[PDB]
RNA sequence: CCGCUUCACCAAAAGCUGUCCCUUAGGGGAUAGAACUUGAGUGAAGGUGGGCUGCUUGCAUCAGCCUAAUGUCGAGAAGUGCUUUCUUCGGAAAGUAACCCUCGAAACAAAUUCAUUUAGACGAAUGAAGGAAUGCAACAGUUG
């Protein structure tokens, strides 16, 4: 199962209707061109890079151009008056509004009469039978008959069997959480075996189309004063249907940054497209990321089952000693990469430090009489509890290290040999921690804990890592580790490959390379 | 016309009777007697509060390395033998056994006439309720479920009363928020008394210049059924009228009396010294329990308390106003006589930024740094900072409304401008929101500065926000050059005006603007 | 050691200027200048550099105590997942104990009990009942 994040810029109604919208875009677009000689100096970006005399080109963000080409709804009302059947972007966001807080109110009303149904009249004893004759006899209808689209009533049945648990609340421990109408999408179920097919999702140019099926939504005659939204009533599909179609366009926004692509998802996308990965729910809701809370996405969520694959020897993993880091790990294929935290170790051994320095100093004349027997005292407990503290967080590394590997289903890891390893200048150890280090244990415990998740070892101990780019072996020697220090560790860039890269991810990368073999 | 406030203050012992209290005073000064003519002089540390008393010896201790007051100290063998003498006297672990069943109880009871009210409101009445409504099936299903339970009246008006304050009905109605529903087990018990007029509430009693009050309660009786599900349900609680008895509870003060203001007008202690003087009739209280300490919580109490307002020279034909500041967190602003107001001395936020890398480093690996004992656990020393991180926050926002109202007072304007909340969360020009992600709260900021100002009777106004960091203020020219990265790249400088040539501190000209009284409310 | 503080000295990857291109939405790369700044650089000094209790809280100091504590564990089985059995729509029951599964566990000091090799000290406890600093600054709180 998946929850995959897709975006909308506008409805995609016909061919024609939304060539006519780019066209009379652009053509607002060149008329704010022709007349904007001098009259304003803004230089909206892409309008001056393209073809224009302005002089300075301002942020893109509070400039006259994307307002003319953003679209009025006088010309948008003109457009429905020539094509009723071509719905534009306030159409399909109010309805949006309009059948979330309509799905919310059902929901949540529907939830605190199944509690009181079962704890206050019938005391608390029922079964969940009961529960699931209150959802068809019940809220099925309520929202099959506020809208004629029985599929979204079933959809919200398995959201609301899913939401309501009888047995937590049976003994009261907690409540019914409810939300303030912002974090609620609307199902939009379709069958999962077979006929069904799935919301008919097409392809077009780096984006998709949407299909989603609908009535009529006849706008009422009276419109609410009370209730500022539903006037709709979206008719039977089995009677004269009306599918939506909506230009799903791929921008995912980074943190209400510009527009971005993230592309560990698109294949899945396209999977869904062949026929194959067969999803079933559309959640339509906002972003929850700044500024995209106004603007509606889309949610794909699938189902797959639990299709194993175990690890393979193709994929070659790389251990190595950090600067920053105690350890890291690389995969040579994919960017996959693993920092191992530091804070925790830090903080300890800065509390060892102060507790010894600490008995170091009202020691020297205060404890008299026994010599330095008794003044050694309470540092020996400390070393034996420092050092089961350090046995019990190198087993949770390389328990961390091996879900790491596990998750990344790496069969073998090339791991740096020992005697190699300990003679080692730039190491995050031989700085702060000047040797004082059980470095075997380490070395026997990640091999046993890999290999309790069965995974092999290599000992592969290349001559020379650190400063050999895994794009290409320049051996760029003038990174002398006195000219680390000199420059406090700066980044490793392969000035051939114009490669600047976190400087030690590559000398991890380095290790993962099987071309280089054992020892 | 009043201003309501709570004090919360510890209970130390439930206060029992007049004759018991005698005897367990008169039992302190006999083993204080005992002890004194124990120590034929083996001892050079009369503690201060001993030496003008009885002093046969050298110098004075720090009132802990005393053995007068170590011998006031009671054990538990005499208390279990005032337990055999006197059945009808209270102690500690009934009572704590009470309040944790009162707790739970009152909490199921919350939770079931919320859901209850809200149930015949938009279910069954289809939403049809105006707030008369409203307060009819209060008190027809809560008070009428908690004088079922609980044979008190008080704690039934209290649990009307505290569902009535945090029934938010017209959000609910237009499905604007969340229905409220508790999980905590840390629950106060409202317990209202009225006290207008010809009524006082719950007898405050200054005995032996001690704080004394006095909860009405019945004669509880032990349970027979113990269920192993639910274990603290085990008492009966029968009616105050059949058989009355007072709960009457003992808080501290002693470390009140040693303040710097105490003997003043204006400080909590003086509220606390007119509450002991009759006047300042509370109403509600409720009984918290405080931090964790050492296997048996001490519970708190919080006492509702309508001061009026200080009058302190207010005359709304001065205005001002504030911002929020970028050398400074807040500057204030006089509009005619040239004062100003930073505050620009702390260091607080390598602090909350140890604190952060600590839960960043615990938070995105959360794996296997403490796993198979819960996430109560697993998030534990995380709770205990960003409580005590919270409490320094609440500390040093209440230390800055009191810097601000000291000021305002000084310089006597009686009515202050201030901005839009919404707006306030978008204005990036803060002190905070470049060094803070999501960290700081402003509505409680907000809420604190507000009532700091209402404490001297200064109103707070509402103002209209638009684009206030660019008008000037001496002339309003209107210079809308001055853009953020405008800011950022010019070493965030002086704003100057394009023709006045005004070259000022920018936040000053953004309260500035606010404190030129012709901008209109909202 | 110190990614602790102060002082002094010292280096510039990260920030600015300026240049040039590419889409210039997000911004990406390099070359010369300065130190505001930076530094897990150097030297002098001191300093829990983590907490707990001290009677509502915070900072600083002080008295005593805990610390492998960002740690390690105790008990369970309300819930999540997993196995088996049934109706086979959908859930139940038995477990299992992996779980951001549930409840918990260090911290002033008098005094008391029981026990320990020989009145000293340790252990296990006991557990509220004004036994507790100084100085500044404040001190409406819960719930949503
Ligand atoms: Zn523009
Ligand atoms: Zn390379
Ligand atoms: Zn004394
Ligand atoms: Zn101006």
């Amino acid at each position: 199962t998946k929850t995959l994040k897709l975006r909308i810029v506008r409805p995609y109604n016909s061919a024609e209707v939304e060539k006519i919208v780019a066209d009379e875009k652009n053509n607002r677009e060149k008329i704010a061109l022709e007349k904007n000689k001098d009259k304003v100096k803004e230089a909206c970006s892409k309008h001056l890079k393209v073809a224009a005399y302005c002089t300075t080109q301002v942020e893109r963000n509070a400039c006259l151009f994307c307002k003319a080409r953003k679209l009025d709804d006088k010309f948008y009302q003109k457009l429905r008056g020539q094509f009723p059947d071509a719905v534009f972007w306030q159409e399909i966001s109010e309805i949006f509004r309009q059948l979330q807080k309509q799905a919310a109110e059902i929901y949540n009303q529907s939830l605190i009469e199944l509690y009181y149904e079962i704890f206050i009249k019938g005391k608390g004893i029922a079964n969940a039978s009961s529960v699931e004759h209150y959802l068809s006899d019940v809220c099925y209808t309520r929202a099959a008959e506020l809208f004629k689209n029985a599929a979204i009533a079933s959809g919200l049945r398995s959201k609301i069997k899913s939401n309501f648990r009888l047995k937590e609340l049976k003994n009261m421990k907690s409540g019914l959480p409810t939300t303030k109408s912002d974090n609620f999408p609307i199902p939009l179920v379709k069958q999962k075996g077979g006929q069904y097919t799935g919301f008919e999702i097409s392809n077009h140019n780096s984006d998709f189309i949407i299909k989603i099926p609908f009535g009529r939504w006849q706008v009422k005659k009276e419109i609410d004063k009370y209730r500022p939204w539903e006037k709709f009533d979206f008719e039977q599909v089995q009677k004269s249907p009306k599918p939506i179609s909506l230009l799903l366009s791929t921008q995912r926004r980074k943190r209400n940054k510009g527009w971005s692509k993230d592309e560990g998802t698109e294949a899945e996308i396209k999977k869904v497209m062949n026929g194959d990965y067969q999803t079933s729910y559309i959640e339509v809701k906002r972003g929850s990321k700044i500024c995209e809370k106004s603007a509606w996405m889309l949610n794909l969520s699938i189902d797959v089952p639990k299709i194993d694959k175990g690890v393979d020897p193709s994929i070659i993993g790389g251990i190595d000693v950090g600067v920053k880091s105690p350890l890291v790990c690389a995969i040579n294929n994919a960017f996959s990469r693993y920092s191992i935290s530091d804070n925790d170790l830090f903080h300890f051994n800065k509390k060892m430090f102060a507790r010894r320095r600490i008995l170091l100093k009202k020691n020297r004349h205060k404890r008299a009489g026994h010599g330095a027997k008794n003044k050694l005292k309470p540092i020996t407990i400390l070393t034996e509890k420092s050092e089961r503290f350090r046995k019990k967080l190198i087993e949770r590394w390389a328990c961390e290290i091996a879900d790491f590997f596990i998750k990344n289903k790496v069969g073998t890891v090339q791991m740096e040999n020992l005697e190699s390893m300990k003679r080692k200048e730039d190491s995050y150890f031989n700085i702060r921690l000047r040797g004082f280090w059980p470095y075997a244990e380490m070395q026997n415990k990640i091999e046993f804990k890999l290999k309790q998740y069965g995974i092999e070892i290599r000992k592969v101990a290349p001559n020379n890592t650190s400063k050999t780019c895994s794009k290409c072996g320049h051996l760029n020697n003038y990174f002398n580790f006195e000219y680390r220090k000199k420059n406090k560790f700066p980044h490793f860039k392969c000035e051939k490959c114009n490669f600047k890269e976190n400087a030690d991810y590559n000398a991890a990368l380095n290790i993962s390379n099987p071309k280089l073999k054992s020892t």
